[PDB]
């Protein structure tokens, strides 16, 4: 029934977003709206999870006049939290983390607002551009800033995509930027010149790939809307209508290629990912299934997980980067759903060449009763979970792998 053991309630309404500090997971911030009015502002909080029953909040998000949509603590240390909403508004933050004093401090420094409304961050993984972050918008542009030193640099800003632009990942390295869209364009970005510099860039001077509508083999009608990048960087995965998966290759810095096409699923493609470890990608849907391949066979079909989130959408799917097991590392994927549950899933069962739910936490109501689980973090180790939902509440969970035997 209720598996949280802990909870923070001061959103007034849904909790789109959700943000963890790199090196202090117990450092949360959410995000969402304050209500259904046209009028109804958006409203942010940061947590201290060290605390788990109801939380308080360190700080508040204030200043957006619409819902929070998107929150990042940036790489590599956390520097910097930023908020983006509904509102278009990206806003930053310095953050200040004392090991001595009672922790977390956090200062607004700027404002910044070229697009209408955000709809997503993905901080940048390069060691080389610390505190580095990128956003797509609802008129499908791709903004690049570094927070530096007039302290919001613009590193890029694209208009390749001619339709929302509905996620983005970065190749591990940090060189590339892979973002989609409702209008079934794929775009990778050169966002540090370095492609450039190798003459790997298409004739548009931008991209290392680009791949829309008039390329038949890659075309997925009704939109892309969910993307993801392998551990080594050689491929991109794309998912969107209809259970839609395409697979196309990247340079390393054989580009631009299809390698694999997939659809095992009956609805979109909501969440990728790529197993950080294990040769497998897995891919969530609509339609409340959870499809694994086998990245190394051709994307042979590992296993088809019908109902992970019974017929509700499945929202995101996210490996477990270090589990307490060390044996397990790239097979553990954490899910969550519209079914108002997260799950944890064994993914070495299946078809693998030559159901594997581990554990349940509930807590959320559905979406029939109002609820969903619309996001979650769960650090590096994935024994605590923190969500976000429908349902405008936020809940903590413990996997429990230290049982503290006596």
């Amino acid at each position: 029934e209720n598996d949280s053991i802990a909870y923070f309630d001061g959103h007034k309404d849904s909790v789109f977003a959700i943000a963890q500090h790199p090196l202090y997971p117990n450092i949360v911030a959410t995000g969402g709206s304050e209500g259904d009015a046209d009028d109804a502002p958006g409203k942010g909080y940061v947590l201290d999870i060290s605390a788990a029953t109801s939380l308080n909040p360190i700080f508040e998000i204030d200043g957006h006049t619409d819902s929070i949509n998107a929150l990042t603590f940036t790489l590599p240390r956390g520097d910097f939290l930023v908020s983006g909403g509904m509102d278009g508004r990206m806003r930053v933050y310095a953050v200040s983390v004392p090991q001595n004093g009672a922790l977390a401090q956090f200062k607004f420094l700027a404002e910044s607002q070229e697009t209408e409304e955000i709809n997503w961050f993905a901080p940048c993984p390069s060691p080389d551009h610390p505190n580095t972050i990128a956003l797509g918008a609802s008129d499908g542009s791709v903004w690049v800033f570094t927070l530096d030193a007039n302290p919001v640099q613009i590193v890029q800003s694209y208009f390749l995509h001619t339709g929302p632009c509905t996620a983005g990942a970065w190749s591990p390295d940090g060189l590339l930027l892979a973002t989609v869209s409702e209008d079934e364009s794929l775009h990778v970005y050169d966002v540090f010149g370095v492609a450039a510099s190798k003459s790997l860039v298409t004739d548009n001077g931008q991209t290392v790939v680009s791949l829309t509508n008039v390329d038949q083999r890659f075309a997925v009608e009704g939109g892309l809307f969910s993307v993801a990048v392998s551990p080594t960087g050689a491929v991109v995965a794309v998912g969107g209508a209809g259970g839609q998966i395409k697979i196309v290759g990247l340079p390393r810095l054989q580009a631009g290629t299809i390698l694999a096409s997939l659809q095992i699923q009956s609805d979109n493609i909501e969440s990728l990912a790529f197993s950080p470890s294990a040769p497998i990608l897995a891919a969530g849907s609509t339609d409340g299934s959870i499809a694994v391949f086998d990245t190394s066979r051709s994307f042979a079909l590992r296993r088809h997980l019908r109902g992970a989130h019974a017929e509700d959408p499945v929202v995101k799917v996210e490996f477990v980067k270090s589990p307490p097991n060390a044996a397990m590392a790239g097979w553990l994927l954490t899910s969550c759903g519209m079914d108002g549950v997260v799950r944890r899933w064994d993914l070495r069962g299946g078809t693998a060449g030559p159901s594997g739910l581990v554990k349940e936490w509930k807590g959320h109501r559905s979406g029939q009763e109002g609820g969903g689980v619309l996001g979650f973090v769960q650090g590096e180790t994935g024994e605590r979970i923190v969500t976000v939902g429908d349902d405008a509440v936020v809940l903590v969970f413990e996997a429990g792998s230290h049982h503290h035997h006596h």
